[PDB]
């Protein structure tokens, strides 16, 4: 028996008495069980490339079930007994693959108090290439077209679309100032309470400037651009990854401004809809506010209670710094 | 093999490795799967009470992990595949007994359209003893101690130390105006961005008030508290159960200023501290207002959006009302 994500649309087609039905055999959740751990062998042992982006197929529908409101059909279907198995064994092999890029040289050496950790960050973060890719730096200031553009918008649908709900998941739990410092951030994106502001609307008023569609996405969605939707995902969701999820997206509010920026000037050097910029031109400012933010009030805090998890937030910070190069580099290649 | 809170617990001291092992073994998973079940049978088929509150110690046992940051010796630790399976197969037959007591003709009589439903949910609401209960209409006005509320406010602990996360959850993947909100009421619960007003750390100063501690707490916590408390947490934490979430905490709103204003003037009557109430005193206002949003901005947009909602929207309602009223019930006739 063979698991992909056509297999799981059919799991996810099952009426609430078939999902029960399926949840009582273990027999049947063995075998998913083992389809599981074949396709994670193919994806990152064999590194097939169709396995892999069959892999990360199926995480991307779990995810959306774990993202999306539920439809009414679903309303009644038991789906987290499979459905977390399937993740847990698909993460713990796309997880296992990001950690052999990582040496514990990388992730030991930092200064056990908060403010010495945040510049110690900082430069890790300015060492990595993907802090000055050459997508941004380089082909968008003199190159990038329209149709350059609505590729890679495409791509940027795997993060931006679901940034409030990252957080939010995030949030939970967390000590009083890092949950305060998340819950300005997840405030900002609910637009402070103003629909028109809100990031996710702005983010898809974007995708509509360019006819970023979703049969366009669907078709030019790149793999690289899945693992790192999925890697988001991974890290929000669960308790004992927040510590990850706090260098991960750490490292993403920091890099936004001279990124957005570069965009921002080559979108209206090329006379593109205004209307479209209002996105990336509004993160330019708000995200220098929330990488301050962040380093002082989420990952200095969590050092200074506990020292030991300035290792998670090293990892993390590293997995979202080496998925945004490999999905910049492909990005790139793709763009000629 | 049987299943209780110290088989969990020893579960929950296991090493990242321990844990691969055992999620590689389906027939030990089967295994706990099955004595999932026949503990449920002893709770709510044989309806045994020491089964049932030991059912309610390892669900709110697994909640804690869902809910609460995680230690550093944890954060390898694959818990997803075992505990899910427990919960969802604990959850099943907690949600399958309050589900007895709801009728087809209580959640099917709605009004198809969202002010009209709104409506008609008051008056449901109304029609139920839980709405005006005599523990908050009768015994806390002229019998209240504060040995009383002190035993009270240990039963409470169950949901107020948690509800912004309730919130965070609920709100994953909501409709605009809905997300819009429940995200303006988290917001709220955070204080608007000053730590003095977030509302659990508000609970807190009441509970040292009372000297409602860790080891008070454990050791008279009634096992209606810990039902109550668990249906919170299932409710929120999936997807498929938002419209029960809706109904739910939608009552839960629209009921705490009648009940924190009898809370509140007792309290002052008996000369309790001034800066316990504080956390009751101010949700009497704040609630109105939330409970006004709720119902204008979550329950009746999503009626309008697709009115088999409203099915779901009642049970989640009756669900909070009649566990309301076991708890309640029980509460009462412990302080006699
Ligand atoms: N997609 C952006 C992050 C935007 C964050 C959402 N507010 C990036 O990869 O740089
Ligand atoms: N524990 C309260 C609900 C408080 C809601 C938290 N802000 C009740 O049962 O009425
Ligand atoms: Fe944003
Ligand atoms: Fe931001
Ligand atoms: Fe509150
Ligand atoms: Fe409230």
């Amino acid at each position: 028996f063979k698991i992909d994500r056509s297999v799981v649309e059919e799991f996810l087609a099952l009426d609430p008495d078939a999902w029960e039905r399926l949840n009582a055999d273990y027999t049947a959740r063995r075998r998913i069980g083992e389809a599981c751990r074949a396709l994670s062998r193919h994806a990152f042992v064999e590194e097939d490339p169709s396995a892999l982006e069959e892999l990360h197929d199926v995480l991307a529908l779990i995810y959306q079930q774990d993202f999306s409101g539920a439809p009414v059909e679903l309303l009644g279907c038991e789906t987290q007994p499979v459905l977390r198995d399937i993740a847990a064994i698909l993460e713990g092999a796309v997880l296992a693959a990001e950690l052999d890029s990582i040496s514990e040289e990388q992730i030991s050496a930092y200064p056990r108090s908060g403010k010495e950790y945040v510049h110690w960050l900082k430069r890790v973060i300015g060492e990595h290439p993907a802090a000055g890719h050459p997508f941004y730096r380089d082909f968008v200031p003199t190159r990038a077209t329209e149709g350059d553009f609505r590729f890679y918008l495409a791509q940027e649908t795997n993060l931006d679309p679901k940034f409030d709900d990252i957080l939010a998941f995030m949030q939970i739990g967390a000590a009083p100032d890092e949950k305060m410092e998340i819950a300005g951030n997840y405030w900002d994106e609910m637009g402070n309470g103003k629909p028109a502001e809100v990031h996710t609307a702005m983010f898809a008023h974007a995708l509509d400037a360019l006819d970023v569609n979703d049969d366009y996405i669907r078709r030019n969605l790149l793999p690289e651009a899945k693992a790192s939707g999925n890697l988001a995902s991974c890290l929000a969701i669960s308790r004992r990854h927040y510590y990850k999820s706090v260098g991960f997206f750490g490292v993403t509010e920091y890099l936004v401004p001279r990124r957005f920026k570069l965009v921002v000037d080559r979108w209206a050097d090329i006379g593109l809809p205004r209307e479209g910029i209002a996105y990336h031109d509004a993160h330019i400012s708000i995200d220098a506010v929330h990488a301050s933010g962040w380093f002082k009030n989420v990952i200095a805090p969590a050092v200074d209670r506990d020292p030991r998890v300035g290792r998670e937030i090293a990892v993390g910070a590293l997995i979202r710094l080496n998925s945004s190069q490999r999905y910049l580099d492909s990005l790139l290649m793709h763009l000629h």
